[PDB]
């Protein structure tokens, strides 16, 4: 516990609805972070938590291309400004789902 913490919720970057907490970060594979890339070659900085708020899943789960063995993955995009923020992992194992978020699409403040 600290008075007053600045680093305890991440909201969108583009419009500041709330997504997720620092409390839930989860260490997949031992770390939180894990540096992946795309079929279009673009590489993203993801954190792992276990759970989120304020997005939209887009559609039917895949297993295509999946970072994440044994997981399948839906679109997360923000659900007020639709910008992309990640992706939801669902059908596994130890979690069954999480949520894996780019870390610079995410702003990290106070608490609400
Ligand atoms: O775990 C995942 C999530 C989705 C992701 N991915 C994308 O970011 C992407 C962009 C364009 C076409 C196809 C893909 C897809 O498989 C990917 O490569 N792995
Ligand atoms: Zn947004």
């Amino acid at each position: 516990m600290v008075l007053a913490p600045g680093a305890s919720i991440f909201r969108c970057r583009q419009c500041g609805q709330t997504i997720s907490r620092r409390d839930w970060l989860l260490p997949m594979g031992g770390d939180h972070e894990h540096v992946v890339f795309n079929p279009a070659g673009m590489i993203f900085r993801v954190w792992c938590f276990s759970l989120a708020q304020g997005l939209r899943l887009i559609g039917a789960p895949s297993g295509e291309f999946s970072w994440f063995k044994g997981y399948d993955w839906t679109i997360a995009l923000c659900g007020q400004c639709g910008s992309h923020l990640g992706w939801h992992y669902e059908g596994g194992s130890q979690p069954q789902t999480f949520f894996g978020l780019i870390k610079d699409r995410l702003a990290e403040g106070p608490a609400d």
